[PDB]
């Protein structure tokens, strides 16, 4: 969804329901 970081997710961000 959308994405413009180096990735916005790995481990933290990681997630669509909340995260």
């Amino acid at each position: 969804s959308g994405t413009e970081a180096e990735t916005e997710n790995f481990v933290h961000p990681t997630g669509s329901s909340r995260s």
